[PDB]
Order: C-alpha cells, then structure tokens, then sequence
C-alpha cells in the first residue's frame, strides 16, 4: 500500500511558489525593513499594493446586520452592485456605463480570471496573453482549468505593446500546432508595464477577436490608477460605440477593489460581461467564491458617495503619478532608465546594461545582488515572461515617502560603486 | 457567434432542476407577513434563523491583510469553536485551519485536490442536491451514489459501500474517496459511531479519502449523539488511517451567517493542508469578516451558551413541525439534527415513480404555495420523500405553512 493519493492538480507546481516572485517576498519576511529598529532590513518593492491614498478612507469612515448575515444570493447585494457599477463609471469618466444587473462579484480578480477561464476555454485550449504579464496568471489561468497560456510577444521597439503581426503570429503558430485558441486576455493598463493600451490597439485587437471568433478579456484592475483619466481607454468605451450585440458578446471585463482602493484583504472582485450567457453562467459559478455580504454592505454606501468617489479617484491618480515621478527621477539621477509609464503601482525599470550578456541567468544573478546586498525585493522581468532580460518591476505605492527615498539612496549608492 | 466551454454550456450548474425551479417560483410571489401572507413560503432552503437574536444581543491593517493563512486570531477562534461544538472530544490545531468562502467552496476545492477529472467520489443517497454542481461542475469528477433505503433510516451499510465501489469499477471509473454529510442533509440524522468506523475501514482498505462535511455539527439536538470523524481520528494511532480524513465546516448553518461566506477545511493530511491553502487564494474570506468574527468566536463564554441554546431551539422547532405534520396525517423519518425534516408523502403518489413525485411536488408549489424539495432531487432511491426546511422562518410563518398542508389532506 502507498500513501493515499492526491490529484494531478494537487501535486503540480502550477501553484507558482517555486519562483523568484515568491522567493523574494519570502526573503522579505525573514528580515523586514523598519524605519525605527531595522533600517538595514529588506524594503518591500515586489508587491503591487496601494497605500498612498489610504488615509482618505480612514478620514472618511471616521466622519460617519441580520439582513446581510442571511444574504448569500449569488447576484450579490443589489445596493453594492450599484455602488460597484457607479464606481467603475467614475473611473472611466462617463465614457462608459455599467448595468448593475450584469455585475458578478468574486473573491478578488484572482477568482474572476480563473472563473472566466473556466467559462471561455476547455482544458488543453489556450488563451493569448501579451508579454510581459502578471506572474500570477500562470497559476490563476492554468492551475485548475487545464487551460494553457500562449504568449503574444512584445519587445521594447514599441514599448512592449501588441502589434497585429504578433497577434497573428501567436494565433497562427498555435493553430498550426493544433492548439485551439479561445481568446486574448490583456491587462489594461498593464501589469508590470504600468502603461495604458492605446485606443487603436484595442480596436484592432477587438477586430482581430471578431475575425478569429475568439474572446477578449480585459483585466482592468489598475484602471482607477491611470495617472490621467483621458489617457485610459477601457474596452467598455470601445464596445459602448457598437450596438452590434454580436460584437459585444465576446468582451469581458475583470475588475477588483484591491489596487485602486487599497482593500486587497476584503476580496472584492467583479466580472462585467457583455455576453448574457457568460453573465448567467459566471454568476452561478460565483457561488464558489462569493464576497462577504458584510463588506458588500460596508462598502456600498462609501462607493455610492459620488462626492467622495470623485475626490478619492482624482486624488489617487495624482499621488500615484507623484510617486512614479519621484522614483523615475530618482533612478535617472542614478543613471537608470524606466519605461515611460502612465498608470499603476509600479515602474518598469531597465537594468539590462548592467548584465553579463543578455541571458536569463544573468538577470537572476543581478536580482540576487539587489535582494542580498541592497536588501530590496523587486521582481525580475523574466518571471513576467519579458522577451528581453534585465528589466525589473519596482513597486512604489506600498511605502512611506522616506522609505522610498532610502530605497533610492541604496540604488544610487550601488551605481556609484559599479561605474 | 462565440463559443463557450463545455463547462459553460453544461447542465451541471444544476438549475434546470426542482430544487432551483421551486426556489425560483418563491421569488415571483414571496410570502410576507405584513403585505402578502398568501405568498410562497420558503421551506426548500436550509438556513438557520432560530438563534440569531443571540448574536444581535452580542482598519488599515485588516484591509491590507490578504494572506492565505488567514488571521491567526480567527483560525484560533474557528478551532476552539469547533472543539466546543464537539464537547472537547476532539482538538483542532489552529495552524491547520484553511479558510474558504463557505463550505460550497471547501468541498469543490477538496474535490480538485483529491480526485482527477473523470474519477469519482462515492456519496450516500439521499444527498444535498448542491453536490451535483459543487463536486462535478468545474472538477470533471463524477458522483457514484451509495444507495440507502428506509429500512435502516437511510444509513450506510458496509455492503452498500462495496457494491457502490464495484459499480464504478464496471464503468472503468476510479474511486478516489467517499464524501459524507455528518450529520446528514437531507435526513437530519447523526451517523452512528460504528457506521463511521466501518466507513473509515473501507476507506483504508480501498486506500481512498473520506471527506466529512460537518456543517450541521452544531445543530445536533443532543450533543452526545453526534460523532465527528475528528473524534474517531483523535483515538486512532495509525497515521495511514488519519492521513485520508478531511473535515469541511462552515458558519453558515450553525451560526446563521451564510452571507459572510466562512468555510474551513481541517485536513489531517499535511499536503492537503498546504495545497488547500494555496488553492484558497481563489476563494479567500474577507479579512474584515475574519476580524469581526475572531473576537466573537473566541469568547468561549458566549459560544458555549450559543451552541447549547441553538441545539435546544432547533430541537423544539423540529418538534413543532414534526408534530404539526403528524396532526395532518404525515410521517417524518426519525431525525435528530439539522435544519430540515425528511417527510414521506409516498402514499399520495399517482404511480410510485419519479414523474409522479414531481407532479405531486408541483401541487404543493402551486396550490399550497410551498417550496419543498422533492427527494428525487436528492437522488433518494425511494420515491415520494420530501425535504422540508423548518429553521428559515418565524414561529408564525411555520404555523401558517402547516395549516396549508393540513387543509390539503382534507
Ligand atoms: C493584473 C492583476 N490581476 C489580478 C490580480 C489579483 O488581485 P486581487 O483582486 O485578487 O486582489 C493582480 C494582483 N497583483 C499582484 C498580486 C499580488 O499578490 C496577491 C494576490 N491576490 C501583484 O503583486 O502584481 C493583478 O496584478
Ligand atoms: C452539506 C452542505 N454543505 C455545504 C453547503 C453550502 O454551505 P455554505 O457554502 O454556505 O457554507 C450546504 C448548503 N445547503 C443548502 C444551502 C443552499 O443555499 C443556496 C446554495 N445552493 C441547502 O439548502 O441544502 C450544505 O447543505
């Protein structure tokens, strides 16, 4: 006899925890920085969390049960989905409108993307994802679904943006390889690039999805963190300009309050689908990952406070843009370039010029030095499947001004030695 | 036009079914004491309101906490709360507690961990209709029934386990475990300690898993009649036996908090613990909710008394409905736990068939404006049985519902 057996999924490494993204976070837990009693400790810059605006929520909740405890309906509180739909309209500046009856809540966007993948792709089918992308997709999209990721290659020529030749090449290469493609999943604005997607690129992408008869999933979890509202194009805007419901039926939006509101612990995700069958199916499936009715009830009033949401979103954009400029201008003093970003909680930092040669193990060696001599946890670009080595994602939104300044000192101090 | 996955177009969502057709019909004309007492009274939903008044009489760091270990305070509260429910007959290490969004998530997640697509789990009939979705819809895993009949109050026998296993072998389906409900839904009955030990020996001999969904453990009328598989493991000394036992629990039924989506897996298998915790990223409990409940669920004073009083009211509510149904000439199976009774209407049947049972089920939904669950939606092997929920309603509403059934038998 042998030890009682677990499933293939259970012994698979697709949980993604043998990886630089997880090891650097682990190195942070063993020696965390602290201004007062460990200024030599590891500064956490590898986690995309937003604390720069959190005082607005603290100030707001200061100034202001049986029903929710019994409410477990898979639609979610009608009151909260109105708050969510209105909050999403405010993020997009009225260039889109959201019917609360189409809102499906999930425990964060982690749940939403896996759920949508269950709905749009069979096991052994594939989704196209532009590189570089959020390492967590390698778990979220694949671990339990049997679905595969086919990369859409992007390089620095066009600032890592989708080109029609890369969409056609990724699709056709897979189709010639007897891999069935079911859709494209994009991050808009991008993680890890911190960059909006240009409107015409999204329009060509939607046209491409029509021509191949595939789906378009747009993960817009950083939409409220675009530095300037007018530079963001949600796929909702491209679809609102179309009454052809035959076209609408393939577009789905993933959103979450984890990044824009800085509430990751509350696990508020949503799917907004223009496909009525996906809505009905996603909602039944959300039974496996429902949002606490307590937090829905708490957040509903705050997220419907049109006065407060207008102010929060405006101010959150400015503080993130302000941190982006702080860190990008700090790195330029040290002789380090970043991609020009216009959104998100992270900058995309080019260190390829410090490498042995453009190889993967050279990037990890450098990452090891930044993690052990500089005591900074940042994410190596190859764990985001970047096509060029030496790029690093650096998060700037989860820390105090001074902690960012000290982190900048260590890097500036490190470049002086290497010259 | 776009294609969706087989999972998306599948019937396994289970809503083209009487359990959800009657729950539907309730929404179109819902009862309300104030402005519609002729409306549909909901008796098809196992929810517990009878003890909620006891709860009523009783930030930056939380918002940022998204760790899949869960709050340590809340894992401590859950573990001590689960020990109090079992009367100290078992001990729960808070470090092994894995939280999920309800037991709905927990059973599906465990199914992902314990069985491959196209393998099977054995499930005793009758069983919770939601399992037909939860264990199968996204997992590709099959349910092979363990048949039970009324001769022994629908309890598992060593023989039924073995022929059920043989049935899967004939279909070239590999059995990976048995999932039981302890106490039973829809029977409302504890499982005898002897039966659980014989079940565990069967799982050892076939080297398969045993999942015990004990979401109704706090609703056993007389605490000593309940045997958790945790008590049986507490006194086993072979690790080969322990390693296959996993407990699912939730605060939805015993505490009446279904909306907060607090589920847990307590597994005696360290790799299931670690895998369940990684997999719980897809279905985490709100940290706000963990925090609020940690203080309440660690107040052993309040919890010891809450558990005691909830047992007494569910027993009396059980007595109210079963004695109400007997007055109308209807027998219920002898139950001792849960939020529902198991009602035999087999004598009003047109043809001792499944078609006949649903036809009769249609009458109670239309004419009586009562949603109750037909036993064939629980895969009962005998026709004419119905699950009737009694804890999701007021005193007044239950009396009104009984009166409607009483008149129908006239
Ligand atoms: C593009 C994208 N989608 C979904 C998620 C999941 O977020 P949720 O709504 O479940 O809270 C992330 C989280 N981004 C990160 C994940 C951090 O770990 C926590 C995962 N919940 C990151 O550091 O890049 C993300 O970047
Ligand atoms: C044995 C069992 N396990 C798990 C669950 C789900 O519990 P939760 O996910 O809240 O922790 C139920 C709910 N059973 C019912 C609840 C249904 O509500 C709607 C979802 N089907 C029922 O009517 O039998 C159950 O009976």
């Amino acid at each position: 006899n042998n030890n009682v057996e677990l499933s293939r999924v259970a012994v698979s490494d697709t949980h993604g925890e043998d990886s630089p993204y997880f090891a650097g976070w682990k190195a942070y837990d063993e020696n965390p920085y602290d201004e007062s009693h460990n200024p030599s400790g590891v500064i956490q810059m590898g986690l995309a969390e937003n604390q720069v605006s959190f005082d607005l929520l603290e100030t707001y909740l200061e100034k202001k049960f049986r029903e929710n405890a019994l409410f477990q309906d898979y639609h979610g509180l009608k009151t909260f989905r109105q708050a969510m739909a209105s909050f999403m309209e405010q993020i997009r500046g009225g260039k889109a409108r959201f019917d609360p009856d189409r809102i499906v809540l999930t425990a964060g966007a982690t749940a939403a993307n896996e759920l949508l993948t269950f709905i749009l792709a069979d096991p052994n089918d594939a989704l196209l994802v532009p590189t570089p992308y959020y390492p967590g997709f390698d778990r979220d999209l694949r671990w339990r679904t049997g679905v595969k990721i086919v990369p859409i290659h992007c390089d620095s020529s066009n600032h890592f943006q989708i080109t029609p030749e890369a969409l056609e090449s990724a699709y056709q290469t897979a189709r010639d390889a007897n891999i069935r493609v079911r859709g494209v999943l994009i991050t808009n604005p991008s993680n890890p690039l911190g960059a909006t997607v240009q409107k015409k690129v999204l329009e060509d992408l939607l046209d491409f999805c029509v021509r191949k008869n595939i789906h378009l999933v747009s993960d817009e979890i950083y939409s409220g963190s675009v530095f300037h509202a007018s530079e963001f194009t949600s796929v909702a805007e491209i679809v609102e300009n179309i009454d052809d419901v035959s076209v609408k039926e393939r577009v789905h939006i993933v959103y979450s309050l984890s990044k824009d509101l800085g509430l990751p612990g509350f696990r508020v995700g949503t799917i907004y689908s223009y496909n009525d069958n996906v809505v009905r199916t996603a909602r039944r499936m959300s039974s496996f990952t429902l949002v606490s009715s307590q937090t829905q009830h708490m957040l509903a009033s705050m997220l419907s406070d049109e006065e407060f949401t207008e102010k929060y979103i405006r101010i959150n954009r400015e503080r993130l843009r302000r941190r982006y400029d702080t860190i990008v201008e700090g790195l330029k003093k040290a002789g380090i370039e970043c991609l020009k970003g216009n959104a998100g909680l992270f900058c995309w930092m080019n260190l390829g010029f410090l490498l042995e040669k453009k190889t993967k193990d050279g990037e990890l060696q450098l990452w090891d030095v930044i993690l052990k001599e500089l005591n900074l946890n940042i994410s190596p670009g190859s764990s985001c499947h970047c096509s060029e080595v030496g790029w690093f994602r650096v998060c700037f939104a989860n820390m105090s001004e001074n902690t960012l300044e000290i982190a900048l000192k260590r890097i500036h101090e490190f470049m002086d030695r290497r010259r």
